[PDB]
């Protein structure tokens, strides 16, 4: 990877940038010259939802820091905001098809019915019939409880349609 820490710095939109100009004009709020060393940079990790402590950001800022002072630069800064991926708890591929369920589901009964698959038929172009919503249940069904719930949609989404 050509440099992955100074990749994204180097290639900043101008839409962040004048979101981050604010955001570190705050952090250096107390310092001398505007910079931050230990303390302030606490604020930017409650931003995401975390209150770590003053003592664990400064092991954190020599191998982000570039320098040899003790303190995070505008530069180094942004190097923090690039390491860490936009996903805590989320993830990728089975990650990314749970989002179906929220569509398919609407009074969270486990995933969908013969009255809740009617919307999810709807959003699709293809012509959907009465036969087509009675077939759904059928083999996009494992349990036959009378609805679909993740443990189904799982394979029925691996390319049957
Ligand atoms: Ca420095
Ligand atoms: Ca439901
Ligand atoms: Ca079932």
């Amino acid at each position: 990877m050509d440099d992955i820490y100074k990749a994204a710095v180097e290639q900043l939109t101008e839409e962040q940038k004048n979101e981050f100009k604010a955001a570190f004009d705050i952090f250096v709020l107390g310092a001398e010259d505007g910079c931050i060393s230990t303390k302030e940079l606490g604020k930017v990790m409650r931003m995401l939802g975390q209150n770590p402590t003053p003592e664990e950001l400064q092991e954190m800022i020599d191998e982000v820091d570039e320098d040899g002072s003790g303190t995070v630069d505008f530069d180094e800064f942004l190097v923090m905001m690039v390491r860490c991926m936009k996903d805590d708890s989320k993830g990728k591929t089975e990650e990314e098809l749970s989002d179906l369920f929220r569509m398919f589901d609407k009074n969270a009964d486990g995933y969908i019915d013969l009255e809740e698959l009617k919307i999810m038929l709807q959003a699709t172009g293809e012509t959907i019939t009465e036969d087509d919503i009675e077939e759904l249940m059928k083999d996009g069904d494992k349990n036959n409880d009378g609805r679909i719930d993740y443990d189904e949609f799982l394979e029925f989404m691996k390319g049957v349609e």
